[PDB]
DNA sequence: GGGGGGGGGGGGTTTGTTTTTT
DNA sequence: GGGGGGGGGTGGG
C-alpha cells in the first residue's frame, strides 16, 4: 500500500542528507591570525488692519475678478454662508460631497477670507493634509493662482512635502502638507500649538498615517478647546466618521458632473452581439448568497433578454477578466460611437500586455489614427506627457491602465470608460507571517471612483463587466490598510510620540487591528532588541524610531555608519525604502533584464546593482547634460527616482550628523568612507541589517539540467523572482542568501537576494553554538546554519563575537565618530581584517 | 510531474499604489 | 490524496 511510498521517501531523504552533509563551507582563518586573535583576547496689531487693506486693494484687481468669475460657478460657493457659520459654532464638523465640487480648494479659502474680513485675520493658520505629494503640489499651486499670487515667497499660501517646501507667511496663510509632515511635527510640540484650523482631506481612503493622525487629533482635542478640526469625506459611509467623533454635524455639498450611463455585462452582450470563442471566511459567506440566488436570477433574466445573451452570461468565467470581450467592445465603440478617448482598467501587467498584443494583432489597430498608451508604475515616466496632450480629431486615443489612472492621472479628456471589475490587493497573513497578493472584486467605492472619471467636460459612457447580481453583492468598502500591513514602524511611532501604552492606543483606533498582529509585532520588536523587556524603548530603539525608515533598514544605516562605509550603504537603504531606478518598457523586457545583469557585473548580488547604477549615473552627470540622458536611456534607468534617492541620501547623512555618528552632513566625506571600495564589507553590513531573513540554497548536481532549490527556516520552499539578478545563476561561491521582500502571489517569491560569506553570518547573526555531528566541531549560529571548523577556531570565533557584541552595545548607546589611528578597542579592526581577507571558501 | 483525474489548488517562472521637521 | 507512477520525498501519509 502506502509503505512503498514511505520506503522511497526514506531512501531519497537519506541520500539527500548524506549529500548535504558533505557540502558545508569550511571555516578556518590562518596560523598567524590565530596568534593575533589570542593576543588581542588576552589583552581584551497693525497687521490685522494691513490684511484687510490688502484684501480691499486686491478686490479691484482684474485677474482677481476674472478668477471670481469662474469660482462663482462652483457648487460649494452656494453653501458659503453655511459652511463657515457651523465651523464657527461647532468644534468638529464633517463635510461630505460627491465628485465635482471643489471643496478642497474652497473650504479653506472660505475660513481664511471670513477671518480676514472679520478683522481678526492674524489669529488663524490653516493646515490642510493631502494624501499625495503631486496632489498637494497641484492644489497649492492652483489656490495660489486663484488669489492672483504665487505659492510661497511670503504669500498667503504654500505647501510642504518631503525635501520640497515653499512656506507661506506665518500669520494667516494656508499650508498644504502630507500626513507625514504633521506626524513628524507632533514630536517637537505634542499639543500642535500655533495651528488654528486643522483640515484632514480624502480621509475615506483609510490609509495608515491618516488613521493615526485622526486618533491623535481626537484624543488631543481635550487639551485644546480652541482648536478646530474639519474632515472632508466623500459620501457613501460618511456617517461612520460622524458617529466615531461624537455625532458631529454634517454638511452634504451637492456635486456637479455631466450625466453618464452605466452598462452592465448583460447590456453590453446584448448591444454588441458578442459570441464567445470556442474553447477567506467572509468571502465564503457572500459567495454562498451569490450561489443561492444564482438560478432564480437567471429564471428572471430569460424573460428580459434573448436566449443567446443568457447563454453567454451563464457560461461566464468568474476568476479572470476575458480580454476578448474588451477587444470586441473597443471594436464596436470605434466603429459605431462618436469621437472620444477610451480608458480601460485592468488588474495588472499580465492582462495589460495580453490586451495590448491582442489589439495590435488586428489589422485596423495599426494605422496612424489609433494610438495605444499603456499606463503602469514600471513604465518610463508614466509614458511622458503623451496622455495629457490634446488629441487631434480622428485618432481615438486608447489608454490601458491599472489603478494608477483612477487616483492621480487626470487625463480630463476620456468619455468612454471600460471597467473590468477586478483589482489587486496586498493582504497580510499573521499565522504564516507572510504578506500575500491576490485579485479581488472591486468595491462600490472603487466602482464609483472609476465611473466618475468619464463625465467631466462632456457626457460619456461607463461599461462595467459584471452582472447585476455581482453588482448588488459588492463590498461596501475595501479593507482599511490598518488591518493589512505589518505594524512594526507604527509600533515605534506610538512610543516615540509618547501617545500611550503601545497596545492601549491601538484599541482606540477606528477598526482596531487584531490582537494577534499586535502581539506578533511586539514580539518581533523585542527579538530585534529595539524594545525593552517592558516596552521602554531601549537606546537603539530611539535611533530606530527617529529615522524615517523601517527598523531593519535603520539598523543597516547605523551599522554602515559605524564601519565607515556610509555611501553605498546609504544608497542601498534609500533604494530599499522607495522603489528602484529601473523601469521596464512594455515592448522590451528581455533587453532590460539582459542589460541589468551587465550592471550587476560579478557581485552575484541584487542590492549592489543599485550601487553600480548610481555610481555610473553620478560619473555620467559630470560629463554633461546630454550624456546623462544617454546613460539613462541605455540602461533603462529613471532620472527622477535617482534624484529622489540622492535627496534621501542627503537627508540620512544630515540626521546621522545630528545624532553624532559622523562628522559632516556630506554623505561622501573621505574620513567616513575608508571601507567603501570593498564589496565584502558592504555585504557584511547588509547581512548585519537584514539578519533574520536568511535562505539556504542547494544545487542539485546532475539531474539533467542543474537547478538550485531555495529553502527557508519557516516558509517551506521559496523561489527566486524572475526579476532578480540571481534568477538564472547556477554558480554560487557560498550557499547562503539574504533577502528583504518576500511575497506570496502564487508561490513564495524573493524579490531581491544577495549571497553572504560565512563570516558575515557568524558575527552578525544568532547565538553561536558548538557541536560535533560525527564530522568535525561544526559551528552553528542558529542550530540550522551549520559550518565546518575545528574547535580551537570556533572557540576563538565565539569569544570574538561576544566581545564585538559588548563593544557594539557600548558604541551604539553613546555614539562617537571613532578614530582608526589609535589602539583602544581594536575588535572592529580585527573583524574587518578577517572579513576583508581570508574567506574565499568557494564552497 | 504530466496532461492519472477534475484528492487540492502542493507545484506549474513574473509585475496593484503610496507615504516621513527643526 | 491513494496506492496513477515511481515526478519528489523540503508535498503529504
Amino acid at each position: 500500500g502506502r509503505e512503498i511510498g514511505l520506503w522511497y521517501a526514506k531512501k531519497q531523504g537519506q541520500k539527500n542528507k548524506e549529500a548535504e552533509r558533505q557540502e558545508r563551507a569550511v571555516v578556518h582563518m590562518d596560523e598567524r591570525r590565530e596568534e593575533q586573535i589570542v593576543q588581542l583576547l588576552h589583552s581584551v496689531a497693525t497687521l490685522d488692519q494691513q490684511l484687510l487693506e490688502d484684501l480691499q486693494k486686491k478686490k479691484t484687481d482684474l485677474r482677481y475678478i476674472e478668477m471670481q468669475r469662474f469660482r462663482e460657478k462652483l457648487p460649494s460657493y452656494g453653501m458659503q454662508k453655511e459652511l463657515v457659520n457651523m465651523i464657527d459654532n461647532h468644534q468638529v464638523t464633517v463635510i461630505s460631497g460627491e465628485t465635482g465640487c471643489g471643496k478642497t480648494t474652497q473650504v479653506t479659502q472660505f475660513i481664511l477670507d471670513n477671518y480676514i474680513e472679520r478683522g481678526k485675520g492674524s489669529a488663524c493658520r490653516i493646515v490642510c493634509t493631502q494624501p499625495r505629494r503631486i496632489s498637494a503640489i497641484s492644489v497649492a499651486e492652483r489656490v495660489a493662482a486663484e488669489r492672483a499670487e504665487s505659492c510661497g515667497n511670503g504669500n498667503s499660501t504654500g505647501y510642504q512635502i518631503r525635501l520640497q517646501s515653499r512656506l507661506p507667511r506665518k500669520q494667516g496663510s494656508i499650508l498644504y502638507c502630507t500626513t507625514g509632515i504633521i506626524l513628524q511635527w507632533l514630536q517637537s510640540d505634542p499639543h500642535l500649538s500655533s495651528v488654528s484650523h486643522i483640515v484632514l482631506d480624502e480621509i475615506h481612503e483609510r490609509n495608515l498615517q491618516s488613521d493615526v493622525l485622526m486618533t491623535v487629533v481626537k484624543d488631543l482635542l481635550s487639551y485644546r478647546p480652541d482648536l478646530k478640526v474639519v474632515l472632508m469625506s466623500a459620501t457613501l459611509n460618511a456617517e461612520k466618521f460622524s458617529e466615531y467623533f461624537g455625532n458631529c454635524p454634517m454638511i452634504h455639498i451637492p456635486g456637479f458632473t455631466f450625466p453618464v450611463v452605466e452598462y452592465l455585462l448583460e447590456d453590453i452582450i446584448e448591444k454588441i452581439r458578442y459570441v464567445p470563442e470556442q474553447k477567506r471566511q467572509e468571502k465564503e459567506e457572500k459567495e454562498a448568497i451569490y450561489k443561492e440566488r444564482w438560478p432564480g436570477y437567471l429564471r428572471e433574466l430569460r424573460q428580459r433578454y434573448s436566449a443567446s445573451t443568457v447563454d453567454v452570461v451563464e457560461m461566464m468565467d468568474d476568476e479572470k477578466v476575458d480580454l476578448n470581450l474588451i477587444a470586441a467592445l473597443i471594436r464596436y465603440i470605434v466603429l459605431e460611437e462618436e469621437d472620444g478617448a477610451i480608458l480601460v482598467f485592468l488588474p495588472g501587467w499580465d492582462n495589460i500586455s495580453t490586451l495590448h498584443d491582442l489589439l495590435m494583432s488586428q489589422v485596423m489597430f495599426k494605422s496612424d489614427k489609433f494610438i495605444i498608451i499603456p499606463l503602469h508604475s514600471l513604465m518610463p515616466t508614466v509614458n511622458q506627457t503623451q496622455v495629457f496632450k490634446r488629441t487631434p480629431p480622428g485618432v481615438r486615443k486608447i489608454v490601458i491602465a491599472t489603478n494608477i489612472a483612477e487616483t492621480s492621472i487626470t487625463i480630463d479628456d476620456v468619455v468612454y470608460v471600460i471597467d473590468g471589475g477586478k483589482i489587486k490587493e496586498t493582504h497580510f497573513d499573521t499565522q504564516n507571517n507572510i504578506s500575500t497578493m491576490s485579485a479581488e472584486w472591486v468595491s462600490k467605492a472603487n466602482a464609483k471612483q472609476r465611473k466618475g472619471r468619464a463625465g467631466r467636460v462632456q457626457p460619456g459612457h461607463c461599461y462595467h463587466l459584471y452582472n447585476s447580481l455581482r453588482a448588488s453583492l459588492l463590498d461596501d468598502y475595501q479593507l482599511p490598510e490598518i488591518l493589512r500591513t505589518p505594524l512594526e514602524e507604527l509600533c515605534l511611532q506610538i512610543k516615540i510620540l509618547r501617545l500611550g501604552g503601545i497596545a492601549h492606543f491601538l484599541s482606540r483606533l477606528m477598526d482596531p487591528p487584531s490582537n494577534e498582529a499586535v502581539l506578533l509585532s511586539i514580539k518581533h520588536l523585542m527579538e530585534l532588541n529595539a524594545l525593552d523587556k517592558q516596552e521602554e524603548l531601549t537606546p537603539l530603539g530611539v535611533h530606530l524610531a527617529r529615522l524615517p525608515v523601517e527598523p531593519h533598514i535603520g539598523k543597516m544605516i547605523l551599522f554602515g555608519a559605524l564601519f565607515c562605509c556610509l555611501d553605498p550603504v546609504l544608497t542601498i537603504a534609500a533604494s530599499l525604502s522607495f522603489k528602484d531606478p529601473f523601469v521596464i518598457p512594455l515592448g522590451k523586457e528581455k533587453v532590460a533584464d539582459a542589460r541589468r545583469k551587465e550592471l550587476a557585473k560579478d557581485t552575484k548580488s541584487d542590492h549592489l546593482t543599485v550601487v553600480n547604477a548610481f555610481k555610473g549615473w553620478e560619473k555620467a552627470k559630470q560629463r554633461g547634460f546630454r550624456y546623462e540622458k544617454d546613460y539613462c536611456w541605455e540602461y533603462f534607468l529613471s532620472s527622477n527616482t535617482l534624484q529622489m534617492l540622492h535627496n534621501m541620501k542627503g537627508q540620512f547623512a544630515e540626521h546621522l550628523l545630528g545624532a553624532g555618528f559622523v562628522s559632516s552632513r556630506n554623505p561622501q566625506d573621505p574620513e567616513s568612507n575608508i571601507n567603501s571600495d570593498n564589496e565584502k564589507i558592504i555585504k557584511a553590513v547588509i547581512c548585519a541589517g537584514l539578519y533574520p531573513k536568511v535562505a539556504k540554497i542547494r544545487l542539485n548536481l546532475g539531474k539533467k539540467r542543474k537547478m538550485v532549490k531555495v529553502y527557508t527556516k519557516t516558509d517551506g520552499v521559496v523561489a527566486i523572482h524572475p526579476k532578480s539578478v540571481n534568477v538564472e545563476q547556477t554558480e554560487f561561491n557560498y550557499n547562503w542568501l539574504i533577502y528583504h521582500l518576500k511575497m506570496r502571489t502564487s508561490s513564495i517569491y524573493l524579490y531581491d537576494c544577495t549571497e553572504v560569506s560565512p563570516y558575515c553570518l557568524l558575527f552578525f547573526g544568532g547565538d553561536i553554538s558548538i557541536q560535533k555531528d560525527n564530522d568535525q566541531e561544526t559551528i552553528a549560529v542558529d542550530e540550522w546554519i551549520i559550518f565546518q571548523s575545528p574547535a580551537r577556531i570556533a572557540h576563538l570565533v565565539k569569544e570574538l563575537r561576544k566581545e564585538l557584541d559588548i563593544l557594539l552595545q557600548e558604541k551604539i548607546e553613546s555614539p562617537h565618530p571613532v578614530d582608526w589611528k589609535d589602539t583602544k578597542s581594536r575588535d572592529c579592526a580585527v573583524l574587518s581584517a578577517i572579513i576583508d581577507l581570508i574567506k574565499t571558501q568557494e564552497k
